[PDB]
């Protein structure tokens, strides 16, 4: 199973580079990777397994945090209770489209390669439509909204060797955007 050990921090290369499209089918090691990204999710919401690990609770991971230089990335966000869940394993995903109108949220955003935390607001687009292959091949279509958005956006940044803080204003980092949306 991936543990923290696994998880490269900031500073290593392979966080900046661009990650490499993944061919269809995937290899046998692919999918056990793409699997073993998501099951590292679940472990670390889980409070007992979590804590015996020390993993820092999260919804999202790329190939890149386990250095794997590959377009997957794995979302799990629980049912806030509203009843919305998302359990994504993604390859090649791709935003198609988005919204003119910016979202984010208000305590800034967090990293697991990322060990002290950093300041400011990251403005991202409310809206978004995302393209993409599921671990079979098949094709998925997504169109998210809000904090999903913003989780989605995050990780499909690492793909491309962007990390959240590269967005923050060097100016008012607390200090929102003329009316982007919170949360
Ligand atoms: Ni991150």
């Amino acid at each position: 199973m991936l543990t923290m050990k696994d998880i490269i921090r900031d500073g290593h290369p392979t966080l900046r580079q661009k990650a490499a499209e993944l061919e269809l089918p995937l290899t046998k090691e692919e999918k056990e990777t793409l699997i073993a990204m998501r099951e590292f999710l679940v472990n670390s919401q889980d409070e007992e397994i979590a804590k015996r690990y020390g993993l820092r609770s999260g919804v999202g991971l790329a190939a890149p945090q386990i250095n794997i230089s590959k377009r997957m990335i794995a979302v799990l966000i629980p049912d806030d209770g509203s009843g919305k869940s998302y359990d994504y394993m993604l390859v090649n995903p791709k935003i198609v489209s988005h919204s003119v109108q910016e979202a984010y949220l208000p305590t800034g955003e967090g990293c697991l390669s990322v060990d002290d935390n950093v300041a400011g607001l990251v403005h991202r687009h409310n809206r978004i439509t995302i393209k993409a292959k599921d671990i079979e091949g098949n094709d998925i279509q997504l169109r998210l909204k809000g904090y999903p958005a913003i989780v989605f956006q995050h990780e499909i940044d690492h793909l491309n060797g962007v990390m959240f803080y590269d967005h923050i204003d060097k100016n008012h980092p607390l200090q929102p955007h003329t009316d982007a949306v919170e949360v």
